[PDB]
């Protein structure tokens, strides 16, 4: 393949996200910088914290230019503040480019950086709508397609478990997915939003208005590891996700997040479990396709002994289709034409007996009346 020096470029830790090296400033300064498609700006640890082994110096660089202006970027675990400025940035296994983006060096945090997470920073996918400050600051993204040549793409296979992946900026590779890719909408240019118009647990609708399912919206978002789902829709799920499962017994909390379950070494019963599917809407007329997970997708590695947290969670914000999600597909974040694309991926965990899917076409009508306004 032509982008074959992209192709492994992601490294990561279970739960802690998935990172790319990322080179700023003149003499360069290299970070692990996680890749999050749910935020929209390019920050870096800039001073020095208990949880960073390196974080960028300004001071030492020749190219910086400083834009005089805070930045606050507040999360729900807690939040950093920082400075803005420029820099040179270019990534050693992504684009063979170099831009002036702007960088938000972060000089204080409260619960951002992750005790071994091995990443420095975030770079932040979305677009320019949810900005901080805001919208007037340009993303990378934004600037890289600005500045070069490289087409206004990017595609994502995440390989879940320590763990590895994919990001290939400006394009496609074939050897990351098989079968067809399957495209729904960008239905608005924020987060990556797209619309879910069906739910089923092993085959079986979980029969809720498609209104709930995007109440009040649903994003693609590789810096979540969970699938968030909406509380209505979460508690469907549950019960339903439990009715398939009933040949073992599980505690409360274990549906909750709040328990772990531990298997001996190599015996976790994967096929007592549910497969998941998400419809999304297609690209023409009353057209969807499906794309379904595994519990090896949504039951994440926490001794001889195998513990997993189930990593279906409960949302107020919508849904959010996470690394859970994500870990199955390569997706395709197709800017250009305003859509997203999913197919099985190549590294994707299975068993012998079921596999990851993307699925169609189906006819769903009515999918217009799904979205929130
Ligand atoms: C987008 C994103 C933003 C922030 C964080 N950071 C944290 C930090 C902590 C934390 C909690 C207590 C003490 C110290 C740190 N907990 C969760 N997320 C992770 C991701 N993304 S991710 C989950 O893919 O690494």
């Amino acid at each position: 393949g032509s982008f074959v020096e992209m192709v492994d470029n992601l490294r990561g830790k279970s739960g802690q996200g998935y990172y790319v090296e990322m080179t700023v400033g003149s003499p360069p300064q290299t970070l692990n910088i996680l890749v999050d498609t749910g935020s929209s700006n390019f920050a870096v640890g800039a001073a020095p914290h208990p949880f960073l082994h390196r974080y960028y110096q300004r001071q030492l660089s020749s190219t910086y230019r400083d834009l005089r202006k805070g930045v606050y970027v507040p999360y729900t675990q807690g939040a950093w503040a920082g400075e803005l400025g420029t820099d040179l940035v270019s990534i050693p296994h992504g684009p063979n480019v170099t831009v002036r983006a702007n960088i938000a060096a972060i000089t204080e945090s409260d619960k951002f950086f992750i005790n071994g997470s091995n990443w420095e920073g975030i770079l932040g996918l979305a677009y320019a709508e949810i900005a901080r400050p805001d919208d007037s600051l340009e993303p990378f993204f934004d600037s890289l397609v600005k500045q070069t040549h490289v087409p206004n793409l990017f595609s994502l296979q995440l390989c879940g478990a320590s763990v590895g992946g994919s990001m290939i900026i400006g394009g496609i590779d074939h050897s990351l997915y098989t079968g067809s890719l399957w495209y729904t909408p960008i239905r608005r240019e924020w987060y990556y939003e797209v619309i879910i118009v069906r739910v089923e647990i092993n085959g079986q609708d979980l029969k809720m208005d498609c209104k709930e399912y995007n109440y009040d919206k649903s994003i693609v978002d590789s810096g979540t590891t969970n699938l968030r789902l909406p509380k209505k829709v979460f508690e469907a799920a549950v019960k339903s996700i439990k009715a398939a499962s009933s040949t073992e017994k599980f505690p409360d909390g274990f549906w909750l997040g709040e328990q772990l379950v531990c298997w001996q070494a190599g015996t976790t019963p994967w096929n007592i479990f549910p497969v998941i599917s998400l419809y999304l809407m297609g690209e023409v007329t009353n057209q969807s396709f499906r794309i379904t997970i595994l519990p090896q997708q949504y039951l994440r590695p926490v001794s001889q002994d195998d513990c997993y947290k189930f990593a279906i969670s409960q949302s107020s914000t919508g849904t959010v289709m996470g690394a859970v999600i994500m870990e199955g597909f390569y997706v395709v974040f197709d800017r250009a034409r305003k859509r997203i694309g999913f197919a099985v991926s190549a590294c994707h965990v299975h068993d012998e007996f079921r596999t990851a899917a993307v699925e169609g076409p189906f006819v769903t009508l009515d999918m217009e009346d799904c979205g929130y306004n």
